[PDB]
Protein backbone atom coordinates (compact mmCIF):
# COMPACT_ATOMS: atom_id res chain seq x y z
CA UNK A 1 0.00 0.00 0.00
CA UNK A 2 1.55 3.22 -1.29
CA UNK A 3 1.53 6.22 1.08
CA UNK A 4 0.75 9.39 -0.90
CA UNK A 5 1.60 12.81 0.48
CA UNK A 6 -0.32 15.81 -0.82
CA UNK A 7 -1.37 19.26 0.32
CA UNK A 8 -4.81 20.66 1.11
CA UNK A 9 -5.04 23.26 -1.68
CA UNK A 10 -8.26 23.77 -3.65
CA UNK A 11 -8.99 22.50 -6.30
CA UNK A 12 -6.30 19.85 -6.06
CA UNK A 13 -7.34 18.36 -2.70
CA UNK A 14 -10.37 19.36 -0.62
CA UNK A 15 -12.45 17.84 2.15
CA UNK A 16 -15.78 16.55 0.86
CA UNK A 17 -18.82 18.25 2.39
CA UNK A 18 -19.77 15.02 4.17
CA UNK A 19 -16.20 13.98 5.00
CA UNK A 20 -17.12 13.18 8.62
CA UNK A 21 -19.34 10.35 7.33
CA UNK A 22 -16.52 8.95 5.17
CA UNK A 23 -13.20 7.22 5.78
CA UNK A 24 -9.76 6.99 4.26
CA UNK A 25 -9.32 8.24 0.75
CA UNK A 26 -13.07 8.84 0.42
CA UNK A 27 -12.80 11.91 2.67
CA UNK A 28 -11.10 13.89 -0.08
CA UNK A 29 -11.94 15.14 -3.55
CA UNK A 30 -10.22 17.19 -6.24
CA UNK A 31 -7.82 17.13 -9.17
CA UNK A 32 -4.99 15.37 -7.34
CA UNK A 33 -7.38 12.95 -5.66
CA UNK A 34 -8.61 11.87 -9.11
CA UNK A 35 -5.05 11.83 -10.45
CA UNK A 36 -3.90 9.60 -7.60
CA UNK A 37 -6.74 7.19 -8.34
CA UNK A 38 -5.88 7.14 -12.06
CA UNK A 39 -2.15 6.61 -11.46
CA UNK A 40 -2.86 3.84 -8.97
CA UNK A 41 -5.32 2.16 -11.36
CA UNK A 42 -2.84 2.29 -14.24
CA UNK A 43 0.02 0.97 -12.09
CA UNK A 44 -2.12 -1.44 -10.05
CA UNK A 45 -1.35 -0.43 -6.46
CA UNK A 46 -3.41 0.39 -3.39
CA UNK A 47 -2.71 3.71 -1.75
CA UNK A 48 -3.45 5.92 1.25
CA UNK A 49 -3.81 9.68 0.87
CA UNK A 50 -2.17 11.74 3.61
CA UNK A 51 -1.85 15.49 4.08
CA UNK A 52 1.72 16.78 4.53
CA UNK A 53 2.22 17.18 8.26
CA UNK A 54 4.10 20.47 8.26
CA UNK A 55 1.96 22.10 5.55
CA UNK A 56 4.89 22.94 3.26
CA UNK A 57 5.89 22.20 -0.31
CA UNK A 58 9.54 21.74 0.53
CA UNK A 59 12.87 23.49 0.97
CA UNK A 60 16.28 22.62 2.38
CA UNK A 61 16.86 24.37 5.69
CA UNK A 62 19.87 26.63 5.29
CA UNK A 63 21.22 25.73 8.75
CA UNK A 64 20.35 22.05 9.27
CA UNK A 65 20.31 21.11 5.55
CA UNK A 66 17.19 19.06 6.32
CA UNK A 67 14.37 19.07 3.76
CA UNK A 68 10.89 19.95 4.96
CA UNK A 69 7.47 19.74 3.35
CA UNK A 70 6.37 17.09 0.91
CA UNK A 71 9.96 16.83 -0.32
CA UNK A 72 11.15 15.93 3.17
CA UNK A 73 8.32 13.43 3.60
CA UNK A 74 9.70 11.60 0.59
CA UNK A 75 13.41 11.94 1.42
CA UNK A 76 13.13 10.71 5.00
CA UNK A 77 10.49 8.01 4.57
CA UNK A 78 7.13 9.35 5.74
CA UNK A 79 5.65 8.95 2.24
CA UNK A 80 6.26 6.88 -0.88
CA UNK A 81 4.98 9.35 -3.48
CA UNK A 82 3.86 12.96 -3.70
CA UNK A 83 0.84 13.76 -5.88
CA UNK A 84 0.42 17.51 -5.57
CA UNK A 85 1.13 20.82 -7.34
CA UNK A 86 4.81 20.27 -6.55
CA UNK A 87 7.12 22.22 -8.84
CA UNK A 88 9.91 20.41 -10.66
CA UNK A 89 13.16 22.13 -9.80
CA UNK A 90 16.80 21.17 -10.23
CA UNK A 91 17.55 21.62 -6.53
CA UNK A 92 14.71 19.24 -5.63
CA UNK A 93 15.96 16.78 -8.27
CA UNK A 94 19.14 16.39 -6.21
CA UNK A 95 17.08 14.42 -3.68
CA UNK A 96 13.82 13.24 -5.34
CA UNK A 97 12.72 12.06 -8.78
CA UNK A 98 9.95 13.70 -10.80
CA UNK A 99 7.71 12.38 -13.53
CA UNK A 100 7.26 14.36 -16.68
CA UNK A 101 5.04 17.34 -15.85
CA UNK A 102 1.30 16.96 -15.62
CA UNK A 103 0.60 20.71 -15.62
CA UNK A 104 2.56 23.80 -16.67
CA UNK A 105 3.05 27.01 -14.69
CA UNK A 106 5.28 30.02 -14.28
CA UNK A 107 6.04 32.44 -11.49
CA UNK A 108 3.63 35.35 -11.70
CA UNK A 109 2.50 38.49 -9.89
CA UNK A 110 -0.86 38.88 -8.13
CA UNK A 111 -2.21 42.36 -7.34
CA UNK A 112 -5.47 43.94 -6.35
CA UNK A 113 -7.15 45.02 -9.57
CA UNK A 114 -6.31 48.64 -10.34
CA UNK A 115 -2.97 48.68 -8.51
CA UNK A 116 -0.41 50.80 -10.61
CA UNK A 117 2.03 47.95 -11.28
CA UNK A 118 2.53 46.48 -14.74
CA UNK A 119 5.65 44.32 -14.30
CA UNK A 120 8.26 42.82 -12.00
CA UNK A 121 10.54 45.72 -12.85
CA UNK A 122 7.82 48.13 -11.70
CA UNK A 123 7.73 46.34 -8.34
CA UNK A 124 11.51 46.25 -8.06
CA UNK A 125 11.99 50.00 -8.40
CA UNK A 126 9.66 51.05 -5.56
CA UNK A 127 8.79 50.18 -1.95
CA UNK A 128 5.36 51.75 -1.29
CA UNK A 129 3.80 48.48 -2.51
CA UNK A 130 5.33 45.63 -0.53
CA UNK A 131 5.71 42.26 -2.15
CA UNK A 132 6.71 38.76 -1.21
CA UNK A 133 6.23 35.06 -1.65
CA UNK A 134 5.68 31.71 0.08
CA UNK A 135 8.12 30.28 2.62
CA UNK A 136 9.63 26.88 1.88
CA UNK A 137 8.61 26.78 -1.79
CA UNK A 138 10.11 26.97 -5.23
CA UNK A 139 9.38 30.67 -5.91
CA UNK A 140 11.41 31.86 -2.92
CA UNK A 141 14.29 29.61 -4.06
CA UNK A 142 14.05 31.04 -7.59
CA UNK A 143 14.44 34.59 -6.31
CA UNK A 144 17.22 33.66 -3.89
CA UNK A 145 19.26 32.13 -6.71
CA UNK A 146 18.47 34.47 -9.58
CA UNK A 147 21.21 36.46 -11.26
CA UNK A 148 18.71 38.51 -13.31
CA UNK A 149 19.10 42.14 -12.20
CA UNK A 150 15.37 42.78 -11.59
CA UNK A 151 14.85 39.54 -9.69
CA UNK A 152 18.01 39.96 -7.60
CA UNK A 153 16.87 43.49 -6.73
CA UNK A 154 13.53 42.05 -5.68
CA UNK A 155 15.24 39.35 -3.59
CA UNK A 156 17.55 41.84 -1.88
CA UNK A 157 14.46 43.80 -0.85
CA UNK A 158 12.30 40.79 0.15
CA UNK A 159 14.91 38.97 2.22
CA UNK A 160 15.48 41.96 4.51
CA UNK A 161 12.05 43.66 4.58
CA UNK A 162 10.45 44.28 7.97
CA UNK A 163 7.80 43.35 8.78
CA UNK A 164 8.16 40.13 6.87
CA UNK A 165 6.83 40.05 3.33
CA UNK A 166 6.77 36.25 3.27
CA UNK A 167 3.71 34.11 3.93
CA UNK A 168 3.43 30.58 5.30
CA UNK A 169 0.55 29.38 3.06
CA UNK A 170 -0.59 30.33 -0.44
CA UNK A 171 -4.02 31.27 0.92
CA UNK A 172 -2.33 33.76 3.26
CA UNK A 173 -0.61 35.37 0.30
CA UNK A 174 -3.91 35.83 -1.54
CA UNK A 175 -5.60 37.13 1.61
CA UNK A 176 -2.80 39.66 2.12
CA UNK A 177 -3.24 40.97 -1.43
CA UNK A 178 -6.93 41.44 -0.71
CA UNK A 179 -6.55 42.98 2.75
CA UNK A 180 -3.75 45.42 1.84
CA UNK A 181 -5.81 47.73 -0.39
CA UNK A 182 -3.28 47.51 -3.18
CA UNK A 183 -0.20 47.80 -0.94
CA UNK A 184 0.90 44.14 -1.25
CA UNK A 185 1.67 42.06 -4.32
CA UNK A 186 2.11 38.32 -4.05
CA UNK A 187 4.58 36.32 -6.16
CA UNK A 188 2.92 32.95 -6.83
CA UNK A 189 2.49 30.45 -9.59
CA UNK A 190 0.32 31.28 -12.59
CA UNK A 191 -1.95 28.30 -11.84
CA UNK A 192 -3.18 29.74 -8.56
CA UNK A 193 -3.07 33.29 -9.89
CA UNK A 194 -5.40 32.50 -12.81
CA UNK A 195 -7.63 30.21 -10.73
CA UNK A 196 -8.20 32.95 -8.14
CA UNK A 197 -8.61 35.67 -10.77
CA UNK A 198 -11.67 33.84 -12.13
CA UNK A 199 -13.48 33.56 -8.77
CA UNK A 200 -15.53 35.89 -6.57
CA UNK A 201 -15.00 38.55 -5.41
CA UNK A 202 -13.05 39.03 -8.66
CA UNK A 203 -10.73 41.62 -7.13
CA UNK A 204 -7.31 40.23 -8.06
CA UNK A 205 -5.40 40.07 -11.32
CA UNK A 206 -2.27 38.57 -12.82
CA UNK A 207 -0.03 41.31 -14.14
CA UNK A 208 2.64 40.97 -16.72
CA UNK A 209 3.55 37.59 -18.04
CA UNK A 210 5.21 34.76 -16.25
CA UNK A 211 8.78 35.09 -14.96
CA UNK A 212 9.80 31.50 -15.74
CA UNK A 213 8.38 28.30 -17.24
CA UNK A 214 8.16 25.09 -15.21
CA UNK A 215 5.83 22.21 -14.44
CA UNK A 216 4.31 20.16 -11.66
CA UNK A 217 5.41 16.56 -11.44
CA UNK A 218 4.68 13.41 -9.48
CA UNK A 219 7.58 12.83 -7.11
CA UNK A 220 9.17 9.72 -5.61
CA UNK A 221 12.25 9.22 -3.47
CA UNK A 222 15.47 8.33 -5.25
CA UNK A 223 15.67 4.60 -5.91
CA UNK A 224 11.94 4.07 -5.58
CA UNK A 225 10.63 0.99 -7.31
CA UNK A 226 7.65 3.16 -8.30
CA UNK A 227 9.33 5.91 -10.30
CA UNK A 228 9.39 4.20 -13.68
CA UNK A 229 5.78 3.00 -13.61
CA UNK A 230 4.48 6.33 -12.30
CA UNK A 231 6.27 8.22 -15.09
CA UNK A 232 4.81 5.90 -17.73
CA UNK A 233 1.35 6.39 -16.17
CA UNK A 234 1.62 10.19 -16.38
CA UNK A 235 2.67 10.01 -20.02
CA UNK A 236 -0.27 7.74 -20.87
CA UNK A 237 -2.76 9.87 -18.95
CA UNK A 238 -1.53 12.95 -20.80
CA UNK A 239 -1.69 11.24 -24.19
CA UNK A 240 -5.23 10.01 -23.48
CA UNK A 241 -6.46 13.49 -22.55
CA UNK A 242 -7.13 12.53 -18.93
CA UNK A 243 -5.19 15.50 -17.58
CA UNK A 244 -7.26 17.79 -19.81
CA UNK A 245 -10.36 16.07 -18.46
CA UNK A 246 -9.31 16.67 -14.85
CA UNK A 247 -8.65 20.37 -15.48
CA UNK A 248 -12.05 20.74 -17.17
CA UNK A 249 -13.65 18.96 -14.20
CA UNK A 250 -12.00 20.88 -11.35
CA UNK A 251 -10.99 24.30 -12.65
CA UNK A 252 -14.28 26.03 -13.43
CA UNK A 253 -17.12 26.48 -10.95
CA UNK A 254 -20.59 27.89 -11.36
CA UNK A 255 -21.42 31.33 -10.03
CA UNK A 256 -17.90 32.74 -10.42
CA UNK A 257 -16.70 35.91 -12.14
CA UNK A 258 -18.76 36.84 -15.16
C1 LIG B 1 -4.58 26.29 -8.80
C2 LIG B 1 -3.81 26.28 -7.49
C3 LIG B 1 -4.45 26.56 -6.28
C4 LIG B 1 -3.74 26.57 -5.06
C5 LIG B 1 -2.36 26.25 -5.06
C6 LIG B 1 -1.73 25.95 -6.29
C7 LIG B 1 -0.25 25.60 -6.33
N1 LIG B 1 0.60 26.76 -6.21
N2 LIG B 1 0.29 27.95 -6.76
N3 LIG B 1 1.26 28.74 -6.45
C8 LIG B 1 2.12 27.96 -5.73
C9 LIG B 1 3.36 28.53 -5.27
O1 LIG B 1 3.63 29.85 -5.45
N4 LIG B 1 5.00 30.01 -4.88
C10 LIG B 1 5.43 28.81 -4.45
O2 LIG B 1 6.51 28.44 -3.93
C11 LIG B 1 4.38 27.88 -4.70
C12 LIG B 1 4.56 26.41 -4.32
C13 LIG B 1 5.24 25.53 -5.40
N5 LIG B 1 4.31 24.78 -6.29
C14 LIG B 1 6.26 24.54 -4.82
O3 LIG B 1 6.27 23.37 -5.27
O4 LIG B 1 7.04 24.97 -3.94
N6 LIG B 1 1.77 26.69 -5.53
C15 LIG B 1 -2.42 25.98 -7.49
Amino acid sequence: TVVVTTILESPYVMMKKNHEMLEGNERYEGYCVDLAAEIAKHCGFKYKLTIVGDGKYGARDADTKIWNGMVGELVYGKADIAIAPLTITLVREEVIDFSKPFMSLGISIMIKKGTPIESAEDLSKQTEIAYGTLDSGSTKEFFRRSKIAVFDKMWTYMRSAEPSVFVRTTAEGVARVRKSKGKYAYLLESTMNEYIEQRKPCDTMKVGGNLDSKGYGIATPKGSSLGNAVNLAVLKLNEQGLLDKLKNKWWYDKGECG
